[PDB]
């Protein structure tokens, strides 16, 4: 196995007090895909200044992410005391095709101490620590997140210039405040700047040794290290897993200023990762020496399609999440960032299922429910649709009435009533796009505004919020063609809008640029 | 193995780290991104 070095020496662990309510903050950072935030550059290829579609794992454009903040522990006077940290060790998550993170984005600005926030200390970048693996379970005290068998460990040591990776078995310890003890609270790791990080001798084993004090390393099968140099600039990092093993990505090695990720390293492990957590960490520094740290963020990858704008220097500079909006769908269909003005069809709202209705004599109370769009089963016949009470058509006791295209038309219930079936209905959608002002509006077709609402329970695509930027303040407007959003009743007469809606309707642009 | 590292050239068969095809090479300017090694167009033809 790997030569891990010496075992832990002290038996007792420094106590970990959970102060998690101090860490509740709301500093969201949604992905800006027009800036190419979070984009993993494609593997093995590069391109010219041409725009191409691409498919791969990416963050959603609308995701605000998850936020975590490292902070100094308790100290008083001129000396260190006990840790006062966040409860992040209990935040077990299901792994889901990797994740990406944002690090140091609040650099060269100020924030607060958090644990004693009134001091208002300036903030600086700090690197994250992580643990990954195939299984989790209870600590002997019932605490969440104990990993089993072998797990990944990623930790910086001391100052951010050294990074280590491990695939190893963790071992519980019988010391006071440690995992086999009944005095255990929660796992944490720490750095002590009062003796660590000398400028002529940075302590390369600093965080690993504090890690060893809570878990003895055993049976380690892999270890790696990497070299980093200090730089307060914002950075991107992330993890994916394939049948070739885990991949590590960073923007630092290749594209430090543009922020595009590149495949920095790979790992030999072939075990599937099923769970993910963040290791909490804290600074042991003296009370007058405290320093606030920049916020850390996490976003989750999904197998999304995107337009990618490539620079002549091959950097991705802009991108569009195709499924984010109906307008984004339009751009992807024309493979461009500048669609010509017009009225364009976009995908329709579907239906929205309703709770099931079942009849099969031979469970309650679903015998009938008229009715909207409730899934159904009738003596092994199934489908989704709306039922209505109707007349009586021949022939009775054949039970299922059908049309010439073999669509079910209606049904004889065992309550003696004929009901008819219309399947379900949908709302067609189109958008009005004015390229000159870069503005838009929408049309719901013949649906009528009695079925239209500010939010949707159908549905089609994840948001329509760009319309809502003006339409949070207005009711839907009925027109002879149909219900529309953000149209306004100006009652103007004009010869040609270059955006006719059909009929005598006309969609004037707001006054020209 | 030698001496076939470069030959400019008209339409010589080639192999580049397991990528292969036939074509002419020319000493032109550089382009982004560096260290992705293979430059391609929108139809996935190798460009450079
Ligand atoms: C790279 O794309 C740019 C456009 O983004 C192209 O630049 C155009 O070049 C023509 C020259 O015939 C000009 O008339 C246009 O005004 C330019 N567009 C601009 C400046 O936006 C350029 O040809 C492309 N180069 C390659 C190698 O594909
Ligand atoms: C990574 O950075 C370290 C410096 O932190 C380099 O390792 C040291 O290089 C000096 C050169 O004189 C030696 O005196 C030290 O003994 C080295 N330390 C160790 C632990 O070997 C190292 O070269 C850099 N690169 C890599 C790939 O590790
Ligand atoms: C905080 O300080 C960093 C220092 O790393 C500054 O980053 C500069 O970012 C610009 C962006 O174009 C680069 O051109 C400079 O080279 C960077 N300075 C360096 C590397 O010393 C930046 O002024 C501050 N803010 C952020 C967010 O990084
Ligand atoms: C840790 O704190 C978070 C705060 O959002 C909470 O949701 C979570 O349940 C906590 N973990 C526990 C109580 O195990
Ligand atoms: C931890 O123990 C509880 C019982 O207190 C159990 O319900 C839970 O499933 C256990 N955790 C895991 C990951 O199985
Ligand atoms: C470790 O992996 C084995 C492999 O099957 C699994 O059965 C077991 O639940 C895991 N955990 C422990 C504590 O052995
Ligand atoms: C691996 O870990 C087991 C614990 O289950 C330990 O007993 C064994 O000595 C280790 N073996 C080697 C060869 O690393
Ligand atoms: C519709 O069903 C009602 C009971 O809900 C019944 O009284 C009525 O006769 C039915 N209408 C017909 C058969 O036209
Ligand atoms: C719009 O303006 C005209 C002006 O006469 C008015 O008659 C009409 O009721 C208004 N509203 C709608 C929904 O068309
Ligand atoms: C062409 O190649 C020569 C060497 O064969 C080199 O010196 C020169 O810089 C190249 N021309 C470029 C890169 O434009």
């Amino acid at each position: 196995y790997v030569d891990v070095g010496p075992d832990s020496v002290k038996s007792a662990c420094i106590e970990v007090d959970i102060q998690q309510t101090f860490f509740d903050k709301t500093w969201p950072r949604p992905i800006d895909v027009s800036k190419a935030d979070g984009i993993i550059y494609p593997q093995g290829r590069t391109y010219s200044n041409i725009t191409i579609t691409y498919q791969g794992l990416f963050p959603y454009q609308g995701d605000h992410g998850d936020m975590y903040v490292y902070s100094a522990g308790h100290a008083t006077g001129t000396t260190p005391q006990k840790l006062f940290v966040a409860n992040y060790s209990q935040d077990v998550k299901q792994f889901a095709n990797g994740f990406v993170v944002r690090i140091g984005a609040a650099a060269n600005s100020t924030g607060t101490v958090i644990i004693s926030p009134s001091t208002s200390a300036t903030i600086r970048k700090i690197y994250p620590a992580f643990m990954l693996g195939s299984s989790v379970g209870n600590f002997s005290d019932g605490k969440m997140g104990r990993f089993f068998n072998h797990t990944l460990v990623l930790l910086p040591d001391g100052c951010g210039t050294l990074l280590r990776a491990f695939y190893c078995i963790l071992e519980p310890r019988s010391g006071n405040h440690c995992p086999a003890g009944n005095s255990y609270t929660s796992f944490a790791t720490y750095h002590t700047p009062a003796t660590d990080c000398s400028d002529g001798n940075y302590n390369r084993n600093a965080s690993l040794n504090s890690f060893k004090e809570y878990f003895n390393l055993r049976n380690c099968t892999f270890m790696y290290t990497y070299n980093i140099t200090e730089d307060e600039i914002l950075e991107w990092f992330g993890i994916t897993q394939t049948a070739q093993g885990v991949h590590l990505f960073s923007s630092r090695y290749v594209d430090l200023y543009g922020g595009n990720m590149f495949q920095f390293a790979t790992l030999p492990v072939y075990d599937t990762i099923k769970y993910y957590s963040i290791i909490p960490h804290s600074i042991r520094s003296i009370q007058s020496d405290r320093k606030a740290w920049a916020a850390f963020y996490v976003y989750k990858l999904q197998p999304l399609t995107f337009l990618l704008d490539f620079s002549v220097d091959g950097y991705i500079r802009r991108a569009i999440d195709c499924g984010f909006n109906d307008l984004s769908q339009l751009h992807c269909s024309y493979e461009s960032f500048d669609v010509e003005s017009g009225v364009y069809s976009v995908s329709s709202f579907e239906a929205k299922p309703s709770g099931s209705v079942v009849e099969q004599a031979e469970d309650t109370k679903i015998a009938s429910q008229l009715g909207n769009c409730v899934e159904y089963s009738l003596y092994g016949v199934s489908g989704r649709g709306v039922f209505q009470n109707c007349t009586a058509v021949g022939v009775r006791q054949q039970r299922f009435v059908y049309d010439a295209y073999q669509n079910l038309v209606g049904y004889y219930s065992d309550d003696g009533n004929y009901y008819c079936l219309r399947a379900c209905v949908s709302v067609p959608v189109s958008v009005i796009y004015d390229k000159e002002t870069k503005t838009h509006a929408t049309l719901f077709g013949s649906v009528a505004c009695e079925h239209i609402s500010s939010t949707m329970s159908q549905y089609s695509r994840s948001t329509r919020s760009m319309l809502k930027r003006r339409d949070s303040t207005y009711g839907p407007l009925q027109t002879p063609v149909g219900c529309v959003l953000g149209l306004v009743n100006s009652s103007l007469f004009v010869e040609d809008c270059k955006l006719p809606l059909g009929q005598s309707l006309c969609a004037l642009p707001d006054t020209p640029s």
